[PDB]
């Protein structure tokens, strides 16, 4: 019939909208979202939100109402998802990988393989980096039966645009049940700095700061072309027996190298202070693929707002139900 979602408790243009669009396209169930961002100084749908709506519309021939800047109500009626070669542009206002997060789950169910290319910001603080999708999320999708490969073609450092990320995807042939739990032993720790139009001593101090808290098996510094900057990010990959995780921080004006790296150290220590393989962010990104498989579980040390949001949206669109059981400081998230 018509699923009605609330857009005023938060994320109405963001995580609820993205997950609803994917689930709507996959299941063919229409939805409406109301009061979108009603309490924000610039309320309703902004350009980056509209980009996701428009991208979804393109891949399933949707009928839409309210997809206009400042609209606080959206009605989305999907048609049939179709594969193809798609190009989208979100600009400096949004994140390439969040457009991908919106459309890729629907293309797992398309009538053939697809390629999606998105231009815009790539190294934004509240979005998954293309390297996280490629090196953390995609190996797990593969275990679930889902095959997609993401490549970053050029960077656009928040808050500028200009970046380009592309993903090749094939329709799923068969789903598998992924079960994750403890992280197991460390295999190696890898530290990376990206610099663009930022002096090399910054990267030196950042790697040195990471090396001050962890024994780094790999250290990588990559200087990009000037015009992809200014930008700087620092990342740490933890490859373990049972999973690979990655953490990152984006450099900002008026934050020094030392403090930027310290933030990343604190986050990695928090990860390693719990037994769980899955990290805070990956957790919310496993909810939809596991739900679509119909089974799966993982443990996570602190279930986030995004994790619970995604669970709630999935449960509106699918008969799947999630169980969360806390045991000794970690929460087992499992499909019943
Ligand atoms: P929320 O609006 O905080 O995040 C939206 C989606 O982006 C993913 N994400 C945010 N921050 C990160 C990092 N540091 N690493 C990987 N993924 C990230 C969230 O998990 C949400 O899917
Ligand atoms: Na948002």
């Amino acid at each position: 019939r018509m699923i009605a979602l609330d857009g005023a408790q938060g994320e109405g243009g963001g995580q609820i909208l993205r997950s609803a669009l994917s689930l709507s396209m996959i299941t063919g169930q229409p939805f409406t979202i109301t009061s979108i961002r009603a309490g924000r100084a610039k309320p309703g749908l902004l350009r980056q939100h509209l980009t996701a709506v428009k991208a979804a519309t393109e891949i399933c021939g949707a009928t839409v109402e309210g997809a206009e800047l400042g609209s606080q109500r959206l009605l989305f009626r999907p048609g049939t998802v179709r594969g193809g070669d798609y190009r989208f542009a979100i600009g400096s206002a949004g994140s390439c990988t969040l457009v991908l997060q919106t459309v890729l789950p629907a293309l797992w169910f398309a009538d053939g393989p697809s390629r999606v290319e998105v231009s815009g910001g790539t190294d934004n603080p509240s979005a998954p980096p293309a390297d996280f999708i490629r090196r953390v999320l995609e190996p797990l999708l593969a275990k679930i039966g889902i095959h997609q490969q993401t490549t970053l073609l050029r960077h656009g450092f928040y808050p500028a645009g200009g970046g380009v990320v592309a993903t090749e995807v094939s329709p799923v042939a068969s789903f598998n049940t992924l079960q994750l739990g403890e992280r197991g032993n460390i295999v190696q720790m890898r530290g990376e700095v990206l610099l663009a139009g930022v002096p090399r001593h910054v990267a030196e101090r950042e790697i040195a700061t990471l090396a001050g808290s962890f024994s780094l098996h790999e250290q990588n510094i990559h200087n990009l072309p000037r015009d992809q900057g200014p930008g700087n990010t620092v990342s740490l990959e933890v490859e373990s027996e049972n999973i690979t995780e990655r953490f990152f921080v984006v450099g900002e004006k008026r934050v020094s190298a030392e403090v930027v790296a310290a933030q990343l150290v604190k986050e990695v220590k928090r990860y390693l202070a719990s037994t769980a393989a899955v990290g805070e962010y990956l957790a919310d990104q496993l909810v939809l693929p596991m739900a679509l498989a119909g089974a799966g579980e993982f443990t996570v040390a602190h279930p986030s707002c995004h994790l619970l949001t995604n669970i709630a949206v999935v449960e509106r669109f699918l008969p799947v139900r999630f169980s969360l059981i806390e045991t000794d400081g970690v929460t087992r998230v499992s499909i019943e």
